[PDB]
């Protein structure tokens, strides 16, 4: 269970860092 | 070390759900899907 709980958090970071990447993009298509 | 782990899975999840509903709400502005 410990290294299920470590690989989730890693995933959802590197999600969380996609997502942000796209409201960056979308916002640079609204300029 | 268990409560920790989950307590951070739950607060990522939660940024995750805002993150996306901002990036559907600009792709409706832009004209994007």
């Amino acid at each position: 269970r410990m290294k299920q709980l470590e690989d989730k958090v890693e995933e959802l970071l590197s999600k969380n860092y996609h997502l942000e990447n796209e409201v960056a993009r979308l916002k640079k298509l609204v300029g």
